[PDB]
């Protein structure tokens, strides 16, 4: 089935892991509503354009721009982008296998005080979970910052073995994940539903306050949670569409997806809030100083409120399996769509394919140790802030400005009704030309212009650490202008002709030959 990979794919640990991160960072209900409003106004509209685009020229990731050839250099950008996120989403798969190696037994290695890894400032005033997390999985209390790493683990490397081999191996020439996280997803949200102290927790999610709103803050973090989850902006929708049916609906996938996607988030945040407010009741502390900001909420929190409960080591194997499934299909799915697209663009090492996969897994694996050592939080951190960041906004942009305006929503839509029996309606045309492309602008002048650099607990990172990641986000940002200036150079004519040329589709050459351009009018530009 083509829906179960679209499904698969797009419902990963950005539902699970990010997406209560950000609600208990930004409080219950600012959150929700910024989430919601660029969903509906952007990511569906994204999401439709990106699989009708795939599904039409038949391409791939690079290939699909023979309708803009000036504008190429965006399809090396969401390769470079997944390739950068492939560096850390693998990370938190490790610790998933590593905590489920770790839950095959009676006792719980999270219950008390009383081991080797523990400090006399625990509470049973640290919590024995966090403290667990950061001391005898992570080992964080022997760094002291992104200056002193120390050399990789190897509890954590074999772990990181085991994922690149499967990786590797099921990728060198869904269905179990279809139905089992929804399942475990469902019994865990009945459980915390019926705990005491979760009504408070549930009244915390859903209320906003009015003072976070004014802030852009919320809004960048709203946008880039919904671009990381739905998968626009990888290259990965497209080139599962141009393996599709010609004559397939593409607008009720799109649609099926979203709502999936929606209402999967809107699950996880719940259960989270639910548990949070029964711990809270349970101890003696507000809400808001149960446990700290950071990503490793869903490793502190569950454990925590799980290993009361009555059959604790089933709940903890059941809810590492499901993160476990959750995860692989899409950090399969990103190097797929890398080594497919670096393939098809290259026609050179093709048949060479063994050797190519095996050396873009080794150098994911070599790139990714950086983040298995003493202080490898904080790589972690700095690649999650600043591999999708605003990169990942400025390509989505791009590609939206490009189908949009360089090529003709009119001509985007008689393309789809060739291909199906309908023309879109206004509502989908007027949200491609005007609609997201303003907030996406919009977004990305304010995200560059309020930088707030990243931060792990009370730790302050250094100036070159902040200049290292501008580089990282500027190095995937930087692959349309350098493209776009090598096409007009290798070019021949004159300025006139070489702007022809460059930004008319590769289709109607007899009629740029006899002088007739459409995109050297108005009617052009002023068609909606
Ligand atoms: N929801 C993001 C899924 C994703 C995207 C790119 C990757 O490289 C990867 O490993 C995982
Ligand atoms: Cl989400
Ligand atoms: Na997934
Ligand atoms: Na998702």
């Amino acid at each position: 089935d083509f829906l179960l990979s679209v499904i698969g794919f797009a419902v990963d640990l950005a539902n699970v892991w990010r997406f209560p991160y950000l609600c208990y960072k930004n409080g219950g209900g600012a959150f929700l509503v910024p989430y919601l409003l660029f969903m509906v106004i952007a990511g569906m509209p994204l999401f439709y354009m990106e699989l009708a685009l795939g599904q039409f020229n038949r391409e791939g990731a690079a290939g699909v721009w023979k309708i803009c050839p000036i504008l190429k250099g965006v399809g090396f950008t969401v390769i470079l982008i997944s390739l950068y996120v492939g560096f850390f989403y693998n990370v938190i798969i490790a610790w998933a296998l590593h905590y489920l190696f770790s839950s095959f037994t009676t006792e719980l290695p999270w219950i008390h005080c009383n081991n080797s890894w523990n400090s006399p400032n625990c509470s049973d005033g640290t919590t024995p979970a966090a403290e667990y997390f950061e001391r005898g999985v992570l080992h964080l209390h022997q760094s002291h910052g992104i200056d002193d790493l120390g050399p990789p683990r190897w509890q954590l490397t074999a772990c990181l073995v085991l994922v690149i081999v499967l990786l590797y191996f099921s990728l060198w020439k869904v269905w179990i994940t279809a139905t089992m996280p929804y399942v475990v997803l469902t019994a865990l949200l009945l459980r915390g539903v019926t705990l005491p102290g979760a009504i408070d927790g549930i009244r915390a999610y859903l209320s906003v306050d009015f003072y976070r709103l004014c802030e852009a803050s919320v809004w960048i973090d709203a946008a880039t949670q919904v671009c990381f989850s739905l998968g626009v902006g990888f290259g990965v929708l497209i080139a599962f569409s141009s393996y599709n049916k010609f004559t397939n609906n593409c607008y009720r996938d799109a649609i099926v997806t979203t709502s999936i996607n929606s209402l999967t988030s809107f699950s996880s945040g719940f259960v989270v809030f639910s548990f949070l407010g029964y711990m809270a009741q349970k101890h003696s502390v507000p809400i808001g100083d149960v446990a700290k900001d950071g990503p490793g909420l869903i490793f502190i929190i569950y454990p925590e409120a799980i290993a009361t409960l009555p059959l604790s080591s089933a709940w903890a194997v059941v809810f590492f399996i499901m993160l476990l499934t959750l995860g692989i299909d899409s950090a399969m799915g990103g190097m797929e769509s890398v080594i497919t697209g670096l393939i098809d663009e290259f026609q050179l090492l093709h048949r060479h394919r063994e050797l190519f996969t095996l050396f873009i897994v080794l150098a994911t694996f070599l790139l990714s140790l950086f983040c298995v050592t003493n202080g490898g939080i904080y790589v972690f951190t700095l690649l999650d802030h600043f591999a999708a960041g605003t990169s990942i906004l400025f390509g989505v942009l791009i590609e939206a400005i490009g189908v949009a305006w360089f090529y003709g929503v009119g001509q985007f839509s008689d393309d789809i009704q060739q291909m199906t029996g309908q023309r879109p309606s206004l509502y989908w045309r007027l949200c491609w030309k005007l609609v997201s492309p303003c907030f996406l602008l919009f977004v990305v002048v304010v995200s560059i212009v309020t930088f707030r650099p990243p931060h792990y607990g009370a730790y302050i990172f250094p100036d070159w650490a902040n200049a290292l990641g501008w580089v990282i986000a500027t190095s995937s940002m930087a692959m349309v202008p350098i493209y776009a200036a090598y096409k007009f150079c290798s070019l021949p004519g004159s300025f006139r002709e070489k702007l022809a040329y460059a930004i008319a589709p590769e289709k109607d050459r007899e009629l740029v030959d006899r002088g007739e351009v459409r995109q050297f009018t108005l009617r052009h530009w002023l068609k909606v």
